[PDB]
């Protein structure tokens, strides 16, 4: 649609937090309007997958452009001199919003954020934990001055959703705005 | 069920956030448990009941052991020396959260709410935005540190929802829990 | 007596705390005094006054020099370039000592004690709550180091009071002296 | 009443601030209650009861179910592992708030409230002074941060009181409901 | 004894500080006592337990309820909807207690820990270190902000104790007693 | 042994908190080793050695080098212009390092340690409490921020000890490394 | 001389820091230019006077308008309500500057010194102590905080001083500047 | 030459950031002057070593005292008993500098750095990004507050360099000074 | 005397403070006992000297062992590779110490001691003004945290000093301690 004019690329990482239907549906959402998708998958997003969904243990890389798992601590966005236009981790556990806030880069995906970061591209976290004590929320804190869109992935009603998926498209399409995308979606205004 | 035998009341107030539906629900299961509600809905929150559900302006009124107005600012609860057992603000908007945090306690809402903080007793925001800015989450902050339980109704998928209702019922269940009710719902453990 | 001579003019504001006859108390004690009391009452004064005292709802304008609704936002001493000689909020809820600390400045009590305090004339404020939880602390601290005078209308009972007017009149008294008023009392020395 | 029952036990402490009415009155109140009371005064809260009071130097001791003065550092509650149910400060100066909150522990007051503290037990502090200027803010802050109740023992006329008494009374009532006490009175609600 | 009859259940987790014996010791008193013992033990606990113990490799798992390993990051108590009465991290090193403070929740310990903190659960650290410098005592502090109680195993002294045994029972009854254990040992009061 | 050579010499300080041994041993350790020791004890600490042990009230003037009670404030240590080699408080109180940490020299103790910490001299705290909350944290991180080595005298086992002697050996030992001594004992390497 | 025709009154307090002849100066110099002054002295001060000059143990008390000892915590200027013109703690120790900061109002000088600060009457302190840690800066920058005027008896030769005389006269008199007092001697301009 | 005669012995760490080969530079510098050096490298660092240089993976084992995986967490040096003169992490990641600053000790390099902290031993981490963002900026604080020397490895041409070797020992031998090594090299002055 | 056979150097700077007669004296102490000064004037010590003393405009130069302006800004010790035993300036002016503590390195005396500080080298300010405001002490606290050593030359009477001189040799002894000199002089010890 309108991201392949620009040839957009995004990083999107799915890590273990429920929700990674969110994630999968964010990628499906990008690709299909026209933007190269760089991958990768925690493997505590891997196990949730299996504790909650019905999706094959490799349909993440299918629809991918690239995949990585996430010990792949080289991969090419590892490095800010890689060109991409943002990184969205959805959905993010408190582990990973916490290791990207305070620098324990110990994987692909905490590295891959903290490069995004450093060179000022877009972070969006999908943060999801209910409820927040006062430690996650000076996490959470700490990522917003460092720059990171901090997106609870909350219910949301105005749309009138009738399905599960109808809430889903909301907040991933929600979440596609921070990432600078132009999503056509139901809106209030 | 079991919040009767030892006469529970509670404060349950609805702001003007989406998520009407959730302040309705949690009402209701309270009731339900043999619990009293005392209800207050601030103007804003009737305004989104109008825009987002097909509910009759006096439901909440009719579902309520006692209901009151926002500009209700003698009601019972505005004083210390009433006793009750928690309050929660289901869906609770920015501006009820600040409102609190802030001490700008200028209608019963945020006042009731300031006086069960002042005396210790359980107080449960759902607060529902997306994004968070940096201001919001020092919001936050500071009603953790003020005691308050930090909630945004994040979508779960754990228990396999498979309806909006599924939705509704984890999150008004979980949200109860932070109440201290010991509500009977589907876990992971 | 001693402050018409270098025509003094202070504006006293009453707001909705507990406490109404210790502003209505000072509002007399400072016209006797000879001094001009510009008064200010909020609807929620008007609320405690009805539901704590005899007193008619035309009293505070009778006794003062001149009076003003809370909406009156375009009254004098809303401007800095009004002098006078120091404002006192007796009794002052935690609505209006926030509403001050926090600069929302939306009716004319908290706008005249913002302008008070940015021409750093004299701001005494009689904050009635207790128990003080931690965010009212930090809104004291803030005030407080905004230059207002913080004054928690406490029991006093060095004097050897024996009725409650004695209580008013020392209270009364110890605010008079926080505006520089050489108030005449008895004192521990 | 009902604190015989579950056999509840306060430390109750006196220091030198003005009120020591109001310690009496809440050691009277908890022991008629059925809870047992071992008091401890300051000698400065000695020096105030003689310079407002025409209380005999023994009364507290008489009153109370085991008294201390303030130089048992080894009384049983310094101690962690001695139960008890909540300690009151009651009146609290500046001196022995501030050696609460600082760690100077030096007489069994604040050992005592400091015991209280790290146990997570409740600690309710009546603070009489005004002014209260920034480091007494800080202070107070500090304190409730540490997890002490902060009630300034203020005014209150919410009531209809008709005596000193009748505000002795109020006030009281409301320190022992700080406590878990329940307490009958009359509230607002 | 006394927490079979309100049915407790705990947590207890070991990590690799020295002190393995007080874990197991902790857990063999709450068994004892008719709780449930929910157990986990780190990989560095178990280098710990080989390198100062004779205890075999499986004593834990025998003595607890149910034992966990720490990739068990699906267990029960890895989600605030099961419910418990608190959990114990004995000994606790500075890497587990940091893990927590900072939300680095990557292994079932942490996790859990997180878990009973969000829900307002009792959660006591039993943190072996010595020195402390600056940056451990800003993680203790960020974790007592966060509602953890902070227990450095300290020698004790008062009690006389005539072997080691008497300071492991000593220690170990302290910890019980800040899960809200009312554990009978030799008090100073 | 090896601190004559040099002609050390320490303060060492004895607090009114539970491990007297411990500042008794630390004595006759650096003595033996050649060292001179100017040693203090609290009031409090005479209390608690009586309390907890069977040694004499005159045993740590017999072992020093040098003796000094608590409120001889002009001792030579005193001043910054004496010059010594470190200081130990050993056991100490909250009460003495929190008067250390906020400056309330109000004793020789409190005093000394404060012109060891303005001469950048080395400063030992032995510092036993537990639980520790929020408030004693924040003082250990100021005194930390001032210099002093923080050393609460946890239980160690990685040394395999066999009797309460050998306990008190290990922790005596490692207080004297943080004085700059080169104790010969048990170490991990 | 400028201080009677007003008919001022100040407390001046010697506490046991070295430069007492600089308090005894200051009293002399106010009492000279007829200002009336309420002098206290430490036991610590008594203690360096007898250190460090030649003067009788009851000079102070005799050139002083009242005298009182540290103990006397009733005297007239412990409550807010005596009227004064300002206090000096000339010189001021580390413990009572500290003491005043923290709130530790346990003798005359310290609440005094309190009382003055609350009340938004002047304070100088003239704190002497070299060096000064990090510590001993954030207590003066929590008293500069509350109002306090710091002041370190600093030497100064831009007024070709010739003799000790010459230095003290040029730091008594710039103290007594900060008092308000309007004294003759010879500045920069 | 000389770190043999007082036997100098340093921990040298290499993590995965680029310039490895400062740490093997370093490494051969130390040897070369007599000192012992215990080696290790993470695994990050290997896989660095084979990304940007051809040393066999097996060099720096070769040319250390001793060598360490790090996974070794039994090594000497994870104990403060164990005594050595400084610790290096030359090349230093964010992740182990973030590591360090917050505690997550969770292998041989970090737990090594926080016993070298702790002990207040001397630690250099040569730490290697940039951009570096506020929250690395925030971390860098909290090491330096710790007491570690914050060394970017930067760019230095004031020696007038004339090759790739040339700029690496001017750094090495800069990192070489923190540890206290008088290492001979030209300066500029 | 005891500071060639180490062969000491020091950097000395003096700036347009009052108390030129303190560097300078500092000057003549150092090189008297044996170590190498490199010292350094402000233009505005240059024009203090001459308002303040009788010196000529050379004697600095003279005494010295190596003489530079402040605009000399490539002298030796204004890169971190040289090595030097420690600096003061003395007199310290407010403008230095803020420059220093801020980074304002724009003249040779700021770089120096940046330099000094970054190396973690002795840096001693003899910091002269009074009163210090807030802003001064918050200055001063950070120059604190930065490793500084914070001497106000403040005025000491215990050594019973009977001229100026006797003023200016112990202050410029008790200085000399702080870069390590073990001065002779009459100590309080
Ligand atoms: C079924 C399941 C659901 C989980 N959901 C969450 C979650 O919603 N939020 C969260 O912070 N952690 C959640 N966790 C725990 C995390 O998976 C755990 O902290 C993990 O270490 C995160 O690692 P990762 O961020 O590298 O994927 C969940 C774990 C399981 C097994
Ligand atoms: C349809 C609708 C939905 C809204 N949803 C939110 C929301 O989800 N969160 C929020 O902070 N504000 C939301 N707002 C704005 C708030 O209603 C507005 O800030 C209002 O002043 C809140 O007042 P109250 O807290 O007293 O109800 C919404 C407004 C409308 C009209
Ligand atoms: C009878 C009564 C007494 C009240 N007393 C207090 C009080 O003592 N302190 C307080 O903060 N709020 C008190 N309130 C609540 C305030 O009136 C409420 O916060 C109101 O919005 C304050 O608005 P105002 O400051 O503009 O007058 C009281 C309310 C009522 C009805
Ligand atoms: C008659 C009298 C009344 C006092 N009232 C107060 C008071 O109300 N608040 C306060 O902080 N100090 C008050 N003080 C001063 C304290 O008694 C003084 O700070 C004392 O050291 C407190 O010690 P304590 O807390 O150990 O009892 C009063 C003193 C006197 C003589
Ligand atoms: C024998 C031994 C004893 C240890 N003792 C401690 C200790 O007392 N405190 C500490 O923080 N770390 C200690 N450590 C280091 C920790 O085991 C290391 O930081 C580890 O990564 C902790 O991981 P865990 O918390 O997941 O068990 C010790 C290590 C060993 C080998
Ligand atoms: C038997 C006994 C044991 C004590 N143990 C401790 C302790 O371990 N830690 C502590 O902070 N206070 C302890 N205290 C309380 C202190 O002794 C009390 O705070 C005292 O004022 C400390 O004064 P000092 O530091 O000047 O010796 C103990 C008191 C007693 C009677
Ligand atoms: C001769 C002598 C001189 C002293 N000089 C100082 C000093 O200059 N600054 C300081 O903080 N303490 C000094 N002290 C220590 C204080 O006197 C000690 O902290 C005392 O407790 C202060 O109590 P006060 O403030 O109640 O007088 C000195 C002590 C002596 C014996
Ligand atoms: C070739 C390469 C170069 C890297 N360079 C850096 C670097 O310079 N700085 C950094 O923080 N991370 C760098 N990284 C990422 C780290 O290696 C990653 O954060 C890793 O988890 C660090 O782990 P360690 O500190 O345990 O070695 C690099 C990774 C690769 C593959
Ligand atoms: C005679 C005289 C004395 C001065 N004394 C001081 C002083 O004692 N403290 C201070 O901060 N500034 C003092 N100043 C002002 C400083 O000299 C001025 O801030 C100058 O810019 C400092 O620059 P420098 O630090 O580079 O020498 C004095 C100025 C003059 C003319």
């Amino acid at each position: 649609e309108n991201l392949y004019f620009q040839g957009m690329r995004f990083v999107v990482a799915l890590t273990g937090a429920s929700g990674q239907i969110l994630g999968i549906r964010l990628i499906e959402k990008l690709t299909e309007l026209g933007a190269e998708v760089y991958a990768v998958a925690s493997r505590a997003a891997k196990i949730t997958l299996k504790a909650e969904t019905d999706y094959d243990e490799g349909y993440v890389r299918e629809i991918a452009t690239k995949y990585y798992d996430e010990d792949e601590i080289a991969a090419p966005f590892a490095s800010g001199s890689f060109r991409h236009d943002g990184m969205a981790v959805v959905p993010c556990s408190i582990k990973t919003a916490s290791s990207i806030a305070y620098g324990i880069a110990d994987n692909l995906i905490a590295r891959a954020a903290d490069v995004t970061l450093k060179e000022k591209r877009r972070l969006v976290l999908a943060i999801r934990e209910a409820p927040l004590h006062s430690g996650h929320l000076k996490t959470l804190a700490r990522l917003a001055e460092m720059g990171a869109v901090i997106f609870p992935p909350v219910l949301s009603f105005y749309t009138r959703p009738k399905s599960v998926d109808d809430l889903i498209e909301h907040t991933v399409s929600r979440i596609a705005e921070q990432l600078g995308v132009e999503v056509d979606y139901r809106r209030w205004g």
